[PDB]
């Protein structure tokens, strides 16, 4: 149909622009923390801590299958990394200051996204 064609182009406009939202968050890591999955192999106790693993290359195969519908489900994604960081990692780490510093730097970025998604629709 006609609708689901059109329905498709709006996915796919949503992909761009998640796109330029995901690598605008990545530049807020530069040390490359949350570039990759946590190792299992070198944090082999990880998943009794932490039931839903994320990361920005997780997030990357997402997006470009077009799987998130919404600015919703892949702010929930951006928000696991940095909670997930929070829990397992103490406050005095390396790691969970990482965390704080684009939490407190995506929080721009997501703001303006969510009134183009709106504005664009």
């Amino acid at each position: 149909s006609m609708e689901q064609v059109a329905m498709e182009l709006r996915l796919t406009e949503l992909t761009r622009l998640l796109r330029s939202v995901l690598d605008q968050l990545q530049d807020k890591d530069p040390a490359r923390i949350f570039a990759q999955p946590v190792s299992l192999k070198e944090v082999p106790d990880y998943l009794d801590h932490i039931k839903h693993p994320m990361d920005f290359a997780t997030m990357r195969k997402r997006l470009e299958a077009q799987g998130y519908k919404n600015l919703h489900e892949f702010e929930e994604d951006f928000d696991l990394i940095i909670d997930n960081c929070m829990k397992y990692n103490a406050r005095d780490t390396v790691f969970y200051r990482a965390a704080v510093r684009l939490r407190d730097q995506g929080g721009v970025v997501l703001r303006q996204a969510r009134r183009e998604v709106d504005s664009i629709g």
